[PDB]
C-alpha cells in the first residue's frame, strides 16, 4: 500500500524531527517506495513535520551546469560560451543525479533558490532568504555559503535511504580543514547579471576529492569515509521513513568530527 502524508509525518516525528527544526534532506525515492501522490507526498510531509516555523534546505544544483565542459579552462570554450543558457534561478531545473525529489522542492511555492549555478541550494521556510544568500562563486560549500549558515542554525541532516556519500555538508569540513595538498578546480558558470548573460570563471575546492587519494572516480571520497567512521562511532536516531532506513544527524557534530578526522590523518 502506498504511503500517505500522515503516515510519513508520524514516522518523521518518531525519528526525531520536531516543529521548528532546520532540516537538509538526502532522499532515495526508490528506497522509500510508493507514495500516495508521488514524491510531492514526501515534500508535503517534510513541510508539515518542521511546521510553520521550521526550514528545509536542499542541495539541488542545476541540470545543465557546464561544469565538465569548463573544468580546467581559464575561460569557457568558444562553442559552449556562445550558446549555453544562463543560469535562471526561477526556471533552471535541478540536477537529477542528486535526487528526483529536489525538482519538487525547488518548485514548491515560496521556495528560494541560491545564486550559485553549480552548487545551487533551495530553501523553504521563514529563514529561507537568510539561508540562500549570499552564495558566491568561489564559496560553494565553505564559509559564507548556505551550508555555513545551516551549520550555525542547528541544522539536522535527514538521510532517507541515501548512502554515506550523499552528505553534502561535509564539503564544509574539506574547505576549512588545515591539511596540505588540497585540490582546487577552476570552472566557469554563466550567470544572469541584471538581465545579461555574464560568464564568471572561479576556482574553489575540488568537491570530487579534496586530496588525490579521495579523488578516484569510483570513490570512496573523503565524505564517504568520514561518514562511515562517524556512524560507526555515534548514537544517531535511526528508523523508517516509508520503506527506507533513515537517519537524523546533527550537522554541526558530523562536520566537527570531519574536520578532526581530516586533520588527524594529513599533516
Ligand atoms: C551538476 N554538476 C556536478 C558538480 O557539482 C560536481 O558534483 C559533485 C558530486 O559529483 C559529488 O557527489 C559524487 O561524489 C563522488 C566521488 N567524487 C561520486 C558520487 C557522488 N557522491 C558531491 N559530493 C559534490 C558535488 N559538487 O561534479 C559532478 C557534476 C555533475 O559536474
Ligand atoms: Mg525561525
Amino acid at each position: 500500500t502506498p504511503w500517505s502524508k500522515s503516515e510519513l509525518v508520524r514516522q518523521l516525528r518518531d525519528l526525531g524531527v520536531r516543529s521548528g527544526d532546520m532540516v537538509m534532506p538526502h532522499v532515495s525515492l526508490r528506497a522509500v517506495g510508493p507514495l500516495a501522490d508521488g514524491p510531492q507526498t514526501l515534500v508535503d510531509a517534510l513541510i508539515e513535520a518542521v511546521g510553520p516555523t521550521g526550514n528545509i534546505l536542499a542541495f539541488v544544483s542545476w541540470r545543465d551546469s557546464p561544469y565538465e565542459q569548463t573544468l580546467g579552462h581559464d575561460a569557457p570554450p568558444a562553442a559552449i560560451a556562445q550558446s549555453w543558457p544562463a543560469f535562471d534561478p526561477d526556471h533552471a531545473p535541478a540536477y537529477p543525479g542528486f535526487g528526483a525529489i529536489n525538482e519538487f522542492i525547488r518548485t514548491y511555492p515560496g521556495c528560494r533558490r541560491t545564486a550559485h549555478p553549480d552548487a545551487s541550494m533551495a530553501a523553504i521556510g521563514p529563514d529561507a532568504a537568510w539561508l540562500v544568500a549570499p552564495h558566491e562563486m568561489g564559496a560553494a560549500y565553505g564559509p559564507r555559503s548556505p551550508i555555513a549558515r545551516f551549520l550555525a542554525h542547528a541544522g539536522k541532516i535527514l538521510s532517507i535511504g541515501a548512502g554515506p556519500d550523499a552528505v553534502t555538508a561535509l564539503h564544509y569540513a574539506e574547505a576549512v580543514a588545515r591539511i596540505e595538498g588540497k585540490r582546487r578546480v577552476t570552472y566557469s558558470m554563466p550567470l544572469l547579471r541584471e538581465g545579461k548573460r555574464v560568464w564568471v570563471t572561479t576556482s574553489d575546492w575540488d568537491s570530487n576529492g579534496i586530496l588525490d587519494e579521495y579523488a578516484a572516480p569510483d570513490g570512496p571520497d573523503a565524505v564517504e569515509r568520514i561518514a562511515r567512521d562517524y556512524l560507526a562511532r555515534t548514537r544517531v536516531a535511526q528508523g523508517p521513513v516509508g520503506g527506507a532506513q533513515s537517519r537524523l544527524i546533527d550537522a554541526a557534530d558530523i562536520v566537527s568530527f570531519g574536520i578532526e578526522w581530516l586533520e588527524a590523518r594529513h599533516a
